[PDB]
């Protein structure tokens, strides 16, 4: 198996996805990045298009099994020593990668004010925002780090660092 799983949630505009990036790229070849939605967009390769015709789709195969994107993203990816699982959304893709890996999964929320969301272009979609796919952990209690990215974050080196300390052995 690899040795450590990041699984990675915030909202949009929290910055998770240049975090992820950065990450990545500092640990290059020791690690793979998983996307758990990636499984829902090759199906549909066999943006309103894409979420009309899909949203509904992924709920109902998610609702049937709710390991289904989370079996078909691990078992396509590459092992290495870490994976940054990038867009982790509901309790029970969490709730599958424990079943699954046990305590080698790591949580990491990074969260942002709603003004600095606002600065990065952030317009409030109703059905996007108020959905589950960006609401479902708001309320998850057992995050193992939660990164401050928006008033009174550290600095973008220190952010790195906080992540990086948990895969550091």
């Amino acid at each position: 198996s690899p040795k450590i799983i990041l699984l990675f949630s915030g909202k949009r505009k929290s910055g998770k996805d240049f975090l992820t990036d950065h990450l990545r790229h500092i640990l290059a070849d020791k690690c793979e990045i998983i996307k758990i939605s990636q499984p829902i967009k090759t199906h549909w390769a066999k943006k309103e298009q894409y979420r009309l015709e899909m949203i509904k789709w992924s709920e109902e195969m998610r609702n049937k099994d709710y390991g289904c994107f989370c079996k078909a993203a691990c078992e396509n990816a590459a092992i290495k020593p870490v994976w940054i699982v990038s867009d982790i959304r509901r309790k029970t893709d969490i709730r599958w990668f424990k079943e699954t890996y046990g305590d080698i999964i790591r949580t990491v929320r990074i969260t942002a004010d709603d003004r600095t969301r606002k600065e990065r272009g952030f317009q409030f979609q109703v059905g996007v925002d108020d959905a589950t796919s960006e609401c479902d952990l708001d309320d998850y209690n057992d995050w193992d780090v939660v990164v401050n990215n928006g008033e009174g974050r550290d600095s973008l080196e220190e952010q790195l660092d906080s992540i990086l300390k948990l895969v550091s052995n």
